Protein backbone atom coordinates (compact mmCIF):
# COMPACT_ATOMS: atom_id res chain seq x y z
CA UNK A 1 0.00 0.00 0.00
CA UNK A 2 1.01 3.72 0.80
CA UNK A 3 3.45 4.52 3.49
CA UNK A 4 2.71 7.30 5.92
CA UNK A 5 4.65 9.94 4.43
CA UNK A 6 2.87 9.08 0.88
CA UNK A 7 -0.87 9.47 2.43
CA UNK A 8 0.63 12.86 4.05
CA UNK A 9 1.67 14.27 0.47
CA UNK A 10 -1.56 12.76 -0.97
CA UNK A 11 -3.87 14.66 1.38
CA UNK A 12 -1.86 18.07 1.17
CA UNK A 13 -2.58 17.90 -2.31
CA UNK A 14 -5.82 16.82 -1.86
CA UNK A 15 -6.14 20.55 0.34
CA UNK A 16 -5.22 22.30 -3.23
CA UNK A 17 -8.73 20.70 -4.53
CA UNK A 18 -10.59 21.63 -1.41
CA UNK A 19 -10.06 24.97 -1.81
CA UNK A 20 -11.98 25.11 -5.36
CA UNK A 21 -13.57 21.91 -5.62
CA UNK A 22 -16.50 22.83 -8.00
CA UNK A 23 -13.59 23.94 -10.56
CA UNK A 24 -11.26 21.40 -10.01
CA UNK A 25 -13.98 18.78 -11.22
CA UNK A 26 -15.39 20.98 -14.30
CA UNK A 27 -11.85 20.53 -15.65
CA UNK A 28 -11.32 17.26 -14.80
CA UNK A 29 -14.68 16.28 -16.70
CA UNK A 30 -14.07 18.43 -19.65
CA UNK A 31 -10.44 16.91 -19.75
CA UNK A 32 -12.15 13.40 -19.66
CA UNK A 33 -14.78 14.15 -22.46
CA UNK A 34 -12.56 16.16 -24.55
CA UNK A 35 -9.84 13.36 -24.19
CA UNK A 36 -12.54 10.32 -24.71
CA UNK A 37 -15.84 11.42 -26.16
CA UNK A 38 -17.18 7.69 -25.83
CA UNK A 39 -17.05 8.56 -22.09
CA UNK A 40 -19.86 11.47 -22.42
CA UNK A 41 -21.87 8.93 -24.28
CA UNK A 42 -22.68 7.39 -20.17
CA UNK A 43 -24.15 10.69 -19.11
CA UNK A 44 -27.58 10.92 -20.42
CA UNK A 45 -27.55 14.61 -19.46
CA UNK A 46 -24.20 15.43 -20.53
CA UNK A 47 -25.15 14.11 -24.06
CA UNK A 48 -25.89 17.71 -25.39
CA UNK A 49 -22.79 19.33 -24.35
CA UNK A 50 -21.18 18.83 -28.34
CA UNK A 51 -18.64 21.70 -27.69
CA UNK A 52 -16.21 22.31 -24.56
CA UNK A 53 -17.16 26.30 -24.42
CA UNK A 54 -21.17 24.61 -23.46
CA UNK A 55 -18.96 22.03 -21.51
CA UNK A 56 -18.06 25.07 -19.80
CA UNK A 57 -20.71 26.85 -19.01
CA UNK A 58 -23.12 24.18 -17.84
CA UNK A 59 -23.32 24.81 -13.97
CA UNK A 60 -24.58 21.19 -14.10
CA UNK A 61 -21.37 19.86 -14.89
CA UNK A 62 -19.44 21.89 -12.49
CA UNK A 63 -22.22 20.30 -9.84
CA UNK A 64 -21.38 16.52 -10.76
CA UNK A 65 -17.79 17.37 -10.83
CA UNK A 66 -18.21 18.41 -7.02
CA UNK A 67 -20.03 15.22 -6.52
CA UNK A 68 -17.43 13.39 -8.04
CA UNK A 69 -14.79 14.65 -6.28
CA UNK A 70 -16.41 15.14 -2.90
CA UNK A 71 -16.64 11.11 -2.60
CA UNK A 72 -12.92 10.48 -4.04
CA UNK A 73 -11.93 12.88 -1.26
CA UNK A 74 -13.90 11.19 1.39
CA UNK A 75 -12.30 7.94 0.06
CA UNK A 76 -8.61 9.48 0.28
CA UNK A 77 -8.87 10.40 3.52
CA UNK A 78 -9.51 6.98 4.40
CA UNK A 79 -5.56 6.00 3.86
CA UNK A 80 -6.92 2.71 1.85
CA UNK A 81 -9.51 1.52 4.76
CA UNK A 82 -12.32 2.26 2.34
CA UNK A 83 -14.21 -0.55 1.80
CA UNK A 84 -17.50 0.26 2.41
CA UNK A 85 -17.32 3.91 0.81
CA UNK A 86 -16.04 1.49 -2.39
CA UNK A 87 -18.39 -0.91 -2.34
CA UNK A 88 -21.33 0.80 -3.31
CA UNK A 89 -19.56 3.28 -6.14
CA UNK A 90 -18.16 -0.24 -7.62
CA UNK A 91 -21.02 -1.52 -7.59
CA UNK A 92 -23.24 1.41 -9.20
CA UNK A 93 -20.55 1.86 -11.95
CA UNK A 94 -20.31 -1.54 -13.32
CA UNK A 95 -23.82 -2.37 -12.83
CA UNK A 96 -25.96 0.47 -13.30
CA UNK A 97 -23.45 3.24 -15.06
CA UNK A 98 -22.01 0.32 -17.30
CA UNK A 99 -18.32 2.23 -16.63
CA UNK A 100 -15.41 0.26 -17.87
CA UNK A 101 -12.35 0.21 -15.93
CA UNK A 102 -10.67 1.83 -18.41
CA UNK A 103 -12.50 4.99 -18.05
CA UNK A 104 -11.51 4.85 -14.21
CA UNK A 105 -7.73 4.68 -15.88
CA UNK A 106 -8.82 7.73 -18.03
CA UNK A 107 -10.16 10.33 -15.27
CA UNK A 108 -7.19 9.13 -12.72
CA UNK A 109 -5.00 10.45 -15.46
CA UNK A 110 -7.12 13.62 -16.19
CA UNK A 111 -6.56 14.39 -12.42
CA UNK A 112 -3.15 14.08 -12.79
CA UNK A 113 -3.42 16.13 -15.73
CA UNK A 114 -5.57 18.86 -13.91
CA UNK A 115 -3.28 19.36 -11.25
CA UNK A 116 -0.30 20.15 -13.21
CA UNK A 117 -2.56 22.67 -15.40
CA UNK A 118 -3.56 24.42 -12.45
CA UNK A 119 -0.90 24.07 -10.01
CA UNK A 120 2.07 23.85 -12.52
CA UNK A 121 5.51 23.75 -10.98
CA UNK A 122 4.12 23.10 -7.30
CA UNK A 123 3.17 19.79 -8.05
CA UNK A 124 6.16 18.24 -7.32
CA UNK A 125 7.53 14.67 -8.58
CA UNK A 126 7.09 13.42 -4.72
CA UNK A 127 3.29 14.33 -4.95
CA UNK A 128 2.62 13.13 -8.20
CA UNK A 129 4.11 9.53 -6.90
CA UNK A 130 2.13 9.67 -3.93
CA UNK A 131 -1.19 10.45 -5.74
CA UNK A 132 -0.63 8.24 -8.50
CA UNK A 133 -0.32 5.47 -5.85
CA UNK A 134 -3.16 6.24 -4.20
CA UNK A 135 -5.22 6.50 -7.71
CA UNK A 136 -3.99 2.77 -8.35
CA UNK A 137 -5.33 1.31 -5.31
CA UNK A 138 -9.02 3.15 -5.69
CA UNK A 139 -8.76 1.44 -9.31
CA UNK A 140 -7.47 -1.62 -8.12
CA UNK A 141 -10.10 -2.25 -5.12
CA UNK A 142 -12.80 -1.36 -7.50
CA UNK A 143 -11.66 -3.51 -10.32
CA UNK A 144 -11.84 -6.53 -7.62
CA UNK A 145 -15.05 -5.91 -7.34
CA UNK A 146 -15.95 -5.72 -11.10
CA UNK A 147 -13.82 -9.06 -11.56
CA UNK A 148 -16.68 -10.27 -8.46
CA UNK A 149 -19.70 -9.28 -10.96
CA UNK A 150 -18.06 -10.72 -13.99
CA UNK A 151 -18.55 -6.73 -15.18
CA UNK A 152 -16.17 -5.76 -18.27
CA UNK A 153 -18.04 -3.42 -20.06
C1 LIG B 1 -12.98 9.22 -9.45
C2 LIG B 1 -13.78 8.28 -10.00
C3 LIG B 1 -15.30 8.45 -9.89
C4 LIG B 1 -15.99 8.77 -8.79
C5 LIG B 1 -15.47 9.03 -7.34
C6 LIG B 1 -17.40 8.78 -9.15
C7 LIG B 1 -18.43 9.11 -8.28
C8 LIG B 1 -19.76 9.16 -8.59
C9 LIG B 1 -20.85 9.42 -7.68
C10 LIG B 1 -20.64 9.71 -6.18
C11 LIG B 1 -22.00 9.37 -8.36
C12 LIG B 1 -23.45 9.55 -7.84
C13 LIG B 1 -23.84 8.28 -7.04
C14 LIG B 1 -23.81 6.99 -7.84
O1 LIG B 1 -24.56 6.89 -8.86
O2 LIG B 1 -23.08 6.04 -7.42
C15 LIG B 1 -21.67 9.04 -9.73
C16 LIG B 1 -22.59 8.92 -10.74
C17 LIG B 1 -22.31 8.64 -12.05
N1 LIG B 1 -21.05 8.31 -12.54
FE1 LIG B 1 -19.31 8.42 -11.53
N2 LIG B 1 -17.51 8.49 -10.50
C18 LIG B 1 -16.23 8.28 -10.98
C19 LIG B 1 -15.93 7.96 -12.29
C20 LIG B 1 -16.83 7.90 -13.35
C21 LIG B 1 -16.49 7.76 -14.75
C22 LIG B 1 -15.04 7.72 -15.27
C23 LIG B 1 -17.65 7.72 -15.47
C24 LIG B 1 -17.90 7.60 -17.00
C25 LIG B 1 -16.90 7.68 -17.85
C26 LIG B 1 -18.74 7.79 -14.48
C27 LIG B 1 -20.10 7.76 -14.74
C28 LIG B 1 -21.12 8.09 -13.91
C29 LIG B 1 -22.47 8.26 -14.36
C30 LIG B 1 -23.01 8.13 -15.80
C31 LIG B 1 -23.28 8.64 -13.13
C32 LIG B 1 -24.78 8.97 -13.07
C33 LIG B 1 -24.82 10.43 -13.53
C34 LIG B 1 -26.22 10.98 -13.50
O3 LIG B 1 -26.67 11.50 -12.45
O4 LIG B 1 -26.89 10.90 -14.57
N3 LIG B 1 -18.20 7.89 -13.23
N4 LIG B 1 -20.31 8.92 -9.83
O1 LIG C 1 -19.08 10.28 -12.27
Amino acid sequence: GLSDGEWQQVLNVWGKVEADIAGHGQEVLIRLFTGHPETLEKFDKFKHLKTEAEMKASEDLKKHGTVVLTALGGILKKKGHHEAELKPLAQSHATKHKIPIKYLEFISDAIIHVLHSKHPGDFGADAQGAMTKALELFRNDIAAKYKELGFQG
